C-alpha cells in the first residue's frame, strides 16, 4: 500500500507544518483557460482556471532508492493538511467532477507538495455607463485564505509576474481584452486580525465605430433632413406641414428603436443626451413655419383691408448652432 | 490528536449548555459583502454575508501553559453543539463550499467559542409600484433560531448598532441605497411559544431625471406641438387634416414604446395617468377642426343658396387647461 | 446520553406502530408563509409553508420525574419510524438547510410526537385563458401519503377548517388572492388500493379596470376617430385619402403593441374579438368614400357630355351599429 | 428485524435471478401524470410520470403462517438485486425526494417483487416547421436496459395496450394532444448486442383559427384595399401617390410584427411564402399608377405642343390573379 | 460473492497497472446521441455522447471452466485502478444517474476491461461573424488525461476513424452539419510534461435563401421605389415631396426590425453594410428634389421680373451606381 509509505496515523494532521513557529510560505501559479461570459445588468462575470500550490511538508517524506514522485488523486486530500483557499467577493463557484475529481496531488521523496484543481467562478464588478458607448471598465479576481493570518501561512506569487498565464484564445463577443498583470495587498479584519491578498486585473473596450454607425448616423442624418423644407417655397403650405410632422415621427421611431437595444440601465448616459438634442433641433425647425405661415396670412389680409427674412436667416442659423454642440460634445467625450 | 484535548466521548453534545437552567445568551455579528440582484416581478432580493457567534461552554475547556487557542474547519460541528439559525421569509440559501466547506471555528482555552460562515440567501420583499417612478421601497433581512424558545436561547446584538458593518462599493445597478439599521422583536408561534427575531433594514430609491427626460419630455413635446394647428389657415383642409392624425400616430407610437420598456406590472401607475391625459388632449384637437370644417362648410351654402371664433377660443383655452392639470397632478404626486 | 433514555435498539422501527391491528390515525396541520411566482405559460406556482404532523407511539415513550419532554433535530429521523407524505401532481421541492436542516422533533413522556419541517413547492395549475381578461381560476395542492393505504394509516386534517393559517402579507403582484379552504377526498390506485387525499384550495383574479384603460379604450376611441371624415366636404380628395389610410395604420400599430404584451397563448381570447371587429369597422369607412368618389366623377362626366345620400346615410348607420355589438359583447361577457 | 426474515447476507446480491440459464421476464407498466413543457427552439418536452416493475427471486422467500407481504422503502434497495432501466435520448433527468426517496418495494411471500418510483424526464423530439401553421409533430419516450442484453433480461409491456395510463387533465398551453399507444422494437449495438425497447407514442396539433385571424385575415384585406385606387380619378395625383406609399407602409409594419411573435426558426415556412407574396402583389400596384401618369403626361405635352385603358384592365387582373394564387396555395397546403 | 474472485484485498489499486516500466495503452470509441443546445452570444455547444474504455490488468485475471465473462455496476470502480479522462476546455459536465448510475463494467477471464458511462457536456467554441449571414463556423471537442503524461499512459483512437460513430438524426434547427472526423496531437506543460489529445471536428452552415428573402430583398424593393419619383411632373410639390418622406421611414421601420431579430453582436457584419448603403440611395433621391424645386423657383421669379436636366440624368445614374455596388459587392462576399 502506498498509503503506508507515508506515516498517515503516526501524525496529526489538523495542525499546520511548522506549527508553534513561523509562518509557512504557499505559493501560487495560476493558468486562465477562458471567459465564459459577462451579465451588464448584474454586474459580473465568469471565468475558468487552473489553481496550483507549492509547499513542503517533512512528516510526508519517505525513503526512496531513486529520486522518483508519488501521484494521488483526491482522495488522499481528506487524509492530510491542505491550504483552504476561497475567491474573496464571487457569487458562485464549483469544483469540475467528470469523469472524476478534477485534483492531482504529488509528492517529492523529501516532502514537497504540489497540488492542483480545476475551477469554475463567477465574481462581482462595479461598472459605470456615464461614458457610454466610449466607456471603459477594470476588473479583478482576488484570492486568500480564510482561517490563517499572516502570522501562520504566509501567501505570494511563486514568481512574480510569470506566475500568471492566459490562452491564446480568449475573447468576449462585444469586448476587446487587454492588459492582464497581478498585484498584492494587505488586508483587515477586526474579528480577526491581518491577511494578504492577491489579485488578478484586466481591461474591457467596445467597438466604438459600430455604435458610431448604428446610433449617430442616422440622428445627424434626419437633423440635416429637416432643414431642407427652408429652400421650400412657402405659398405651398400642404407639402411643408406633412414634411415636418414625418420627421418628428421619424425620429421617434429611431429613438424608440434605439432604447430598445441597448442594456437596460436607468440613468443618463452620453448617446442620450445627443439623441435628445437632436429631437429639440427638430421640433424647433416646426415651429419655425408655423410663425411664418401667420406673419405671412396678417400681411395679405391687411393689404386687402420673395423669401421671407425669417427662412433667410435660419438657413444659415440652424447649422452653425449644430456645429457648435457637435464640437463641445466631442471636446467633452472625447 | 486536538480533539483529544477536548473531551469529546465524555459529554452529551445533544443538549445545550446550561442544559435545565437559565437560557444561554448568544450574540451575533453581520458583515455584508455584496447586494447581487433584485427582481421588481417576484419580488425578491439576493445578498451575500458572513454570518458570526459568540458563546460559552465550560465543556471545552482545556489546559494550557499559554494563552493560545486552536481553530478548527467545518469537519469538527458534527461533534458539538452549535446554535441553528435560519432566515425568516426566505426562498433559497447555501453555504460556499471551494476549495472547502467555508466554516471556521476558534476555541478559547475557558471555553469560549467564535463561529464563522459565509452564505448567499434570496429574501422576499413586498413592493408597491402605485407612485411609479417617485416610488420608495424599504426591505429587510431577519434572523431567528429554528427550534430554541427564550427560555432556552438569549439571542441579541453583540454590540448595538455597531454589529452591522455594509462594504464601501456596494451598489445597485437602477437603485440607490441608503440608512443600513438594526432592530429587534419578539414573536409568538401557537404551536411553540415566544422567540426573539432580529431585522437589517435599509432603503431604495431610483433616479427620478432619467425617468423625467425618458418619458415625461416627449409627451409634453406632442401636446405642445398639437396646438399648432390653430394658427394656420382654416381653409388649407389637406393641411389641417394630415397634421392632427399624424399626430396622434406618434403620440401611439410612444405610449407603446414607454410601455415595453417598464416592469411588466398589471395595475395602474401615475406615469400612466400622464400618459393617458395628454392623449385625450391630441384626441380634442381633432375633434376641434372637424367642427370648424363643418360650420364653414355650412355658412358658405347657405350664402350661395377672417379667424372662426372656435379657432380664437381654443388659442387660449387649450394651455391654460394643461397647465391647472399640470399643477394639480404634481401637487398631488410630488 | 439522550438517546439511551429511548431503547432504540429494542425495536423495529422498519414497521408502523400498531402493525398488525386498525390504522393509525396521523394529523396534520399547515402554516403558508408565501407564494414566490406564478408561470402563466407553463401553468404551474410556487410555495413556502411549514408541515407539522402529530401521532403517538408508545415504543417512544420514556421515564421522567418531570413532564419536560425531549427535542431533536434531524439526524435522529434516520432511527425511528415517520410518516412519509409526498405532493401529489408536483414538479420539484425541496427542504431547507441553511444553517442547518429545517427539521424538529419533540417527544413527550407518554410518547406522542410532533414532526416539522420547512418545504418550498412547485405545482401544476391548469388554466383556461377563453374569458381573458375577464376570467377567474382555481388552484389546489395535495397531499398524500406514497406506501401505506388507508387499512395501515389514516390521515386527516387534525384541527378542521381551524387547521391552516396564512400569512397576513401574502400578495402576487398581477392577481389578487382570496378564498382559502380545506378539503378532502379519497383516491383509488388499481395497483394498490386507496388512499385519503388532503386539498389546500384559492381563487385568483385580475385587475379589469387596468386592461380596460390600457386596451379598451384606444381602439374605441379610433372607431370614433374614423367616423370624423363623414362631415368633411367630398371635394377634399387630398384631405378625405390620407386620412382613411392613416386611421388604418394607426390601428394597426395599436393591435400590434398590444399583441406583444399579453403573455404567449396562442388560442382566441375575448379580447381578440374586440380588437378585430373594430379593425374591421375601420376598413369599412374607407370603402365608403371610395364609392362616393367614384359616384361623383361618374355623375361631373355624365353631365359635361350638397351632401351625398351615403355619407347622410352613414352618419346615422355606422354609431348604431357599433352601439348594438357592444351591447351584444358586453352582455355575453359580462 | 425484518431484514433478517430474508436472508440478505446468505446471497450473492451482484448477480441476477436464474444466473447460468435463461433469461428472467421483467414486466413494466406506466401511469403519466403530466406534460410539463415543450421548447420548440430545442426541440424538447417535459414529463412526469410513474415507473413499476414486475418479477419473481425465489432468494426473497420467506415463512409465514398468513399470506400478507412487507412493505420497505429506498434504503433496502442497495441491498438487493434490482432492474436497471434507463431513458433513450433524454437529456436530463431526476427522482423526486420529498419528504423522503419517492420509492417503494412490495415482496410477496413466495418471492414476488414489486418496484415503483415517481420520476421526471426532458426527451429529444425532431420536429419540422415547413408546413407551419399547419403542420403535425410524433413524439416517443423510450425505455431500455443499460447492462442486460435480451440473453439475460427479457422486457416486456406487462398487460399489452392496456399497460399504459394517463391522467384525465392532461394538457398543454399551445397544442393539442391525442393518439397515445406502445409499441416495442429491437435494438443492435455493434459493443455488445441486441436489446429490447419499449416506446410512448403520441401526437401533437395547433389551433389553426388563431392564426388565421392572426395572420392570413389583416394581409389579404390590405391587398383588397391597394384595388380602391383603380377607381380614383388619374388627376388627382397628391391623393393617389400618398396612398399606395402608405399602404406599402402598413403591410410591411404588419409583416415585422408577424415575425416577432412566431418562434425564431430560420428557414423558409408556408405563412412567409403567403405573406411574401402579397406585398409583391402591393408593390405592383404602386407601378401601375407611375405608368398611368407618365403616359397621361406625355400625351397633354403633346397636343398642346375618360379612364385610363391601364386601370379598365387592372380593375379585373388584379383580383383574377390574386384568387388563382389562392386556389394553387390552398391546394398545396391543404 | 463474485467480488472474492477478484483478489480485491491482495492488490494496490492506487498504482496503475505495469507501474516502474513502459506505459499502458488505453484506446477509446465514442458514440454520439444527440447536440442538444446552441448559444450564439456566449459560444458555446452541447451533447450528449457515449464514452467507452479499452485496457487489460493482470491483476483482475480469475479462473473459469468455461468462457464467460462477468459484469459490475458503478459501485465497483472505487475498488478497482480506472484511468482518468476529462474534458479540455469545457464549462460543465455531468453524469446520467436515473434510475440508477449509468455505468458499466465488463472483465474477461484474462483481464481485458470495458468502462462505459454516459454523459453530457458543454464546450466553448470562438466564432467568427464577420460574413454574417454567409459564415461558415468550425468546432471541437477535446479529450485529455488529467494525471498521467505519455509516459506512463498511452491514449489513442481504438479502430482509428471507425472509432466515431453519429446518430442517424443528429440535428440543429437553425444549422446544417457536415463532416465529422477525429484526430490528434500532443500538448505541453510546462508544470508536468507532455500529454497526448483527441478531437472530434465537425462544420456549421446557415440557410442563405431564408435570410435573402428575409433581408436582401425588402430593401432592394424600397430602392428602386424610390426612383418612381424621377417620372413623376415637377411641378407636384405635394406629390414629390411626401413620397421622399414615407419611403425614408419605411426603409427606417425596416432596418429596425432586422436588427431586432438578428443575435446580439456588437460589431459590424456584411448585411449592416448592405442595408445601410440603400439607406444613403434613398437619402440621396431626396436630395434631389429639393435642388429641383429651388433651381425651378429661381428661374420663375427671375422671369417674371418639358423635364429638367436633373431628373434626365438622375434617371440614367442612379441604378448604374446600385448595379456597380451590387457587383462589387458580391464578388467580394461570394
Ligand atoms: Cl428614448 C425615448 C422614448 N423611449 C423609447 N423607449 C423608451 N423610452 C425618447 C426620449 C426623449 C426624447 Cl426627447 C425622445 C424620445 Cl423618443
Ligand atoms: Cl399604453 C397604450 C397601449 N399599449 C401599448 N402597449 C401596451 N398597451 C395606451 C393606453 C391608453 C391610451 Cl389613452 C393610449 C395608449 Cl397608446
Ligand atoms: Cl394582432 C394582429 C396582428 N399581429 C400583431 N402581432 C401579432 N399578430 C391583427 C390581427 C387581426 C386583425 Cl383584424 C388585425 C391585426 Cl393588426
Ligand atoms: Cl419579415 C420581413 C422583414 N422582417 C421583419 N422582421 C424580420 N424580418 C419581410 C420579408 C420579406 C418581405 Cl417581401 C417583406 C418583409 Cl417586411
Ligand atoms: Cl440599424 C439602425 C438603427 N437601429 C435599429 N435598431 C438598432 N439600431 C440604423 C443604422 C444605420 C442606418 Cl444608416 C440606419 C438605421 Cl435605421
Ligand atoms: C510586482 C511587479 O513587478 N508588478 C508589476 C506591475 O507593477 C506592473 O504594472 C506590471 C505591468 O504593467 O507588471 C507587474
Ligand atoms: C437599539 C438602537 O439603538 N437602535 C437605533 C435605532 O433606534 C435608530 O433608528 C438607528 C438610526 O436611525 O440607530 C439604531
Ligand atoms: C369540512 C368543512 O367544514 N368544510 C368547509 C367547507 O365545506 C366550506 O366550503 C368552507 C368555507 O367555504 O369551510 C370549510
Ligand atoms: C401490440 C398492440 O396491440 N399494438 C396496438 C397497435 O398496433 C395499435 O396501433 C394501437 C392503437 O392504434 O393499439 C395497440
Ligand atoms: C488518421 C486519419 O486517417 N485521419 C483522417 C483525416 O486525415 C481525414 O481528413 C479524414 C476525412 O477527411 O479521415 C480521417
Ligand atoms: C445632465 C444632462 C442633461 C441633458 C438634457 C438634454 C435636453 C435636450
Ligand atoms: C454635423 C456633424 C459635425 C461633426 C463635427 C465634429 C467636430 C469634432
Ligand atoms: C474616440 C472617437 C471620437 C469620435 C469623434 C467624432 C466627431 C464627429
Ligand atoms: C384612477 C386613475 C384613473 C385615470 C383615468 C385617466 C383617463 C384619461
Ligand atoms: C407644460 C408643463 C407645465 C409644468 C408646470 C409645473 C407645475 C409644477
Ligand atoms: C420630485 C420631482 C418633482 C418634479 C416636478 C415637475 C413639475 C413639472
Ligand atoms: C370565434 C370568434 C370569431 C370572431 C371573428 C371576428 C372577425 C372580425
Ligand atoms: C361606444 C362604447 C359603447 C359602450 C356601451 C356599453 C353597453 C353596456
Ligand atoms: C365587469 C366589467 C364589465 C364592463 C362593462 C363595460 C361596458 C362598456
Ligand atoms: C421556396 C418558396 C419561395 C417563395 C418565393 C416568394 C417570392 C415572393
Ligand atoms: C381572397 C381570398 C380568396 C380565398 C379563396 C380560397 C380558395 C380555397
Ligand atoms: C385546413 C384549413 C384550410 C383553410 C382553407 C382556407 C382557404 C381560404
Ligand atoms: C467597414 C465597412 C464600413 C461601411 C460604411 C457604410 C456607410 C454607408
Ligand atoms: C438590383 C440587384 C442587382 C443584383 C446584381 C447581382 C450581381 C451579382
Ligand atoms: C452564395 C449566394 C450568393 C448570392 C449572390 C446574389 C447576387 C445578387
Ligand atoms: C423660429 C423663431 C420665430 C421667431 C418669431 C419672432
Ligand atoms: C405656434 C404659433 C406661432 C405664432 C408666431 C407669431
Ligand atoms: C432664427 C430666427 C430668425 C429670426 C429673424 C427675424
Ligand atoms: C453633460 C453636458 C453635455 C453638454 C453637451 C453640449
Ligand atoms: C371642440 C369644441 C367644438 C364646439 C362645437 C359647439
Ligand atoms: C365630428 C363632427 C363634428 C360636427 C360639429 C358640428
Ligand atoms: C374651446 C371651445 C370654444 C367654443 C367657442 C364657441
Ligand atoms: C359603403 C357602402 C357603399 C354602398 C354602394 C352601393
Ligand atoms: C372600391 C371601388 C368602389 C366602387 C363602388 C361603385
Ligand atoms: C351605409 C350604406 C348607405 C347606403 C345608402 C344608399
Ligand atoms: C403596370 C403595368 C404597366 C404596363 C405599361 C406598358
Ligand atoms: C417607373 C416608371 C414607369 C414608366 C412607364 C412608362
Ligand atoms: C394589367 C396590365 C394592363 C395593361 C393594358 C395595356
Ligand atoms: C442631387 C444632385 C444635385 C446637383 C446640384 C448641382
Ligand atoms: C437642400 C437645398 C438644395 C439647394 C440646391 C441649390
Ligand atoms: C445625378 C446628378 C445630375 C446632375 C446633372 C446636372
Ligand atoms: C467592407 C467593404 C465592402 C465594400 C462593398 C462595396
Ligand atoms: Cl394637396
Amino acid at each position: 500500500k502506498s498509503e503506508q509509505l507515508l506515516r498517515i496515523d503516526d501524525h496529526d494532521f489538523s495542525m499546520r507544518p511548522g506549527f508553534g513557529g513561523p509562518a509557512i510560505p504557499v505559493g501560487v501559479d495560476v493558468q486562465v483557460e477562458s471567459l465564459d461570459s459577462i451579465s451588464e445588468v448584474d454586474m459580473d462575470f465568469t471565468m475558468t482556471l487552473y489553481l496550483r500550490h507549492y509547499w513542503k511538508d517533512e512528516r510526508l517524506s519517505f525513503p526512496s532508492t531513486n529520486n522518483l514522485s508519488m501521484t494521488f488523486d483526491g482522495r488522499l486530500v481528506k487524509k492530510i493538511w491542505v491550504p483552504d483557499m476561497f475567491f474573496v467577493h464571487s457569487k458562485r463557484s464549483f469544483i469540475h467532477d467528470t469523469t472524476t475529481d478534477n485534483v492531482m496531488l504529488r509528492v517529492q521523496p523529501d516532502g514537497k507538495v504540489l497540488y492542483s484543481l480545476r475551477v469554475t467562478v463567477t465574481a462581482m464588478c462595479n461598472m459605470d455607463f456615464s461614458r457610454f458607448p466610449l466607456d471603459t471598465q477594470t476588473c479583478s479576481l482576488e484570492i486568500e485564505s480564510y482561517a490563517y493570518t499572516e502570522d501562520d501561512l504566509m501567501l505570494y506569487w511563486k514568481k512574480g509576474n510569470d506566475s500568471l498565464k492566459t490562452d491564446e484564445r480568449i475573447s468576449l463577443s462585444q469586448f476587446l481584452i487587454q492588459e492582464f498583470h497581478t498585484t498584492t495587498k494587505l488586508a483587515f479584519y477586526s474579528s480577526t486580525g491581518w491577511y494578504n491578498r492577491l489579485y488578478i486585473n484586466f481591461t474591457l473596450r467596445r467597438h466604438i465605430f459600430f455604435f458610431l454607425l448604428q446610433t449617430y448616423f442616422p440622428a445627424t442624418l434626419m437633423v440635416m433632413l429637416s432643414w431642407v423644407s427652408f429652400w421650400i417655397d412657402r405659398r405651398a403650405v400642404p407639402a411643408r406641414v406633412p414634411l415636418g410632422i414625418t420627421t418628428v415621427l421619424t425620429m421617434s421611431t429611431i429613438i424608440t428603436g434605439v432604447n430598445a437595444s441597448m442594456p437596460r440601465v436607468s440613468y443618463i448616459k452620453a448617446v442620450d443626451i445627443y439623441l435628445w438634442v437632436s429631437f429639440v433641433f427638430v421640433f424647433l425647425s416646426v415651429l419655425e413655419y408655423a410663425a411664418v405661415n401667420y406673419l405671412t396670412t396678417v400681411q395679405e389680409r391687411k393689404e386687402q383691408k420673395d423669401t421671407h427674412a425669417i427662412d433667410k436667416y435660419s438657413r444659415i442659423i440652424f447649422p452653425a448652432a449644430y456645429i457648435l454642440f457637435n464640437l463641445i460634445y466631442w471636446s467633452i467625450f472625447s
